[PDB]
């Protein structure tokens, strides 16, 4: 596990395919790119 400075609730993840997708625990919104700090 590595500390990524992301917006609250957001985490950097990957699936078995290797495409790095993020996910927010709040709404379970997943993103293929990095979440802008507009939170």
């Amino acid at each position: 596990g590595s500390p990524s400075p992301l917006p609250p609730g957001w985490e950097e993840r990957q699936d078995v395919l290797g495409r790095t997708y993020y996910v927010n625990h709040e709404s379970r919104t997943t993103q293929w790119k990095r979440p802008s700090p507009e939170d």
